[PDB]
């Protein structure tokens, strides 16, 4: 079973990419589980159709000790099994800690079934603290893909995420499978991202194009593959899916200095 | 001395407003100290004329134990004392721990002097966790201002931040002083920001407009008052300052429901 995690700054469509990627993997005959660990994004909404399914932390406080799997895991588009961690008690508590609670409650309720081809953790990368690195540090996530756009703050976060990955790439076997560009503009910043990823010693595994369809599917609470399998954008996601599935490039990333960041920005951005 | 914290999500210029606000109070003969607690932007880079001061954490790493106050606190614009707590070691440290370390050092090095009119903690609003609630939790900050814009994610963060505020108001002196709008070109933004702040039991203390004045000053790494004092945007900040200094509305905020917020973003465009 591939235990993948998608990290990246908020505000750049990271959860939408993660969800769309799974439909692409489903289009390949894959059995997949998705676990949202992003208190700022609905991680399974495009897969379950507008249903902001109830979180694990929320189910506990009501289903208490007798919680049943089917309450926390809902089957979405194409059979993709969907779950949501739920955030930290506002102002107290640790998101990282609650992502741990949920994951352990999943194993405990036997959610990690031998038919799983994939499990994805959609993790917020705004704060790259020990709380958000929980899935990597605990061995839950071995293969990470970072989502970034050709903007400084998304590149900075990606670099930072790689710093955290790097620290665990040793004791554990977590590695970076690649960077995914979520084009946020008409300016195809393919070259910046490609340079940024190669500099880490990784690769731009796929460049997700700016499309007005992502927005339609989204309004309609669906992934582009559920909403309209025939468009170009649908093929984009199928292509991202196949490259992740076929991927053999797994590395201990080499973070860059801020200065190096700036140089890449100038030379390729 | 007024102990204020400025919370808000990143990506909407919260730190630029913090620095610009202090500038205004400087204009009022106010003696001020700024403590950056936000991994996202440089909370003092505009006060220090574009100077990226080392952080408390960097510094301690460097200067070790023998930490000098003058190394960590730098006087910038009009005498404003600047300090940056430094972010967490990527993948390991909790953002809160560093905040507490820094505040203790400042206290230990006698930075909390009698001549202080204000101390501001510029804090990240992306995750309303205990790590980020450290200035509040440690008692340090009793007066809160949340920076938001018409964007939905900004209002959600603001609402989420108010939950954390309320967790401590009812037992600590912590109160919400108001909502500050960093305008993001939103149709009917003002009426919307005012209904939101009102919904919480608070007020839209000031609407900061977008102007090419801010983008210029930050290319040079200055605050606007500093740039052209005669300038409406610099005057915008002076008004912001006199409105905060004279403020008398300080409340235990009433977080609204997700449905209550979506209603408002429906009713207000
Ligand atoms: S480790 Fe991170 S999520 Fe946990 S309390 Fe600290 S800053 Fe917050």
């Amino acid at each position: 079973m591939r235990q993948v995690a998608i990290y990246g700054k908020g505000g750049i469509g990271k959860s939408t990419t993660t969800q769309n990627l799974t439909s692409g993997l489903h289009a390949m005959g894959k059995t997949i589980m998705v676990v949202g660990c992003d208190p700022k994004a609905d991680s399974t909404r495009l897969l379950l159709g507008g249903l902001a399914q109830k979180s694990v932390l929320d189910t506990l406080r009501e289903e208490g000790e007798d919680v049943e799997l089917d309450s926390i895991l809902k089957e979405g588009y194409g059979g993709i099994r969907c779950v949501e961690s739920g955030g930290p008690e506002p102002g107290v508590g640790c998101a990282g800690r609650g992502i741990i609670t949920s994951i352990n409650m999943l194993e405990q309720l036997g959610a990690y079934t031998d038919d799983l081809d994939y499990v994805f953790y959609d993790v917020l990368g705004d704060v790259v603290c020990g709380g958000f690195a929980m899935p990597i540090r605990e061995g839950k996530a071995q293969e990470i893909y970072i989502v970034a756009s050709g903007e400084m703050m998304a590149l900075y976060a990606a670099n930072n995420i790689s710093k955290g990955i790097q620290k665990y790439a040793k004791s554990g076997g977590v590695r970076l499978g690649g960077i995914i560009c979520n084009s946020r503009k008409v300016a195809n910043e393919y070259e910046l991202l490609d340079a940024f990823a190669k500099e880490l010693g990784s690769q731009l595994i796929h460049f997700v194009p700016r499309s007005p369809m992502v927005t339609k599917a989204e309004i309609n609470k669906q992934t582009v593959i559920e909403y309209d399998p025939t468009c170009e954008q649908a093929e984009e996601y199928r292509e991202l899916a196949r490259k992740v599935d076929a991927n053999e490039l797994f590395v201990i990333p080499k973070p860059m200095t801020q200065e190096r960041l700036e140089e890449i920005l100038m030379q390729y951005g």
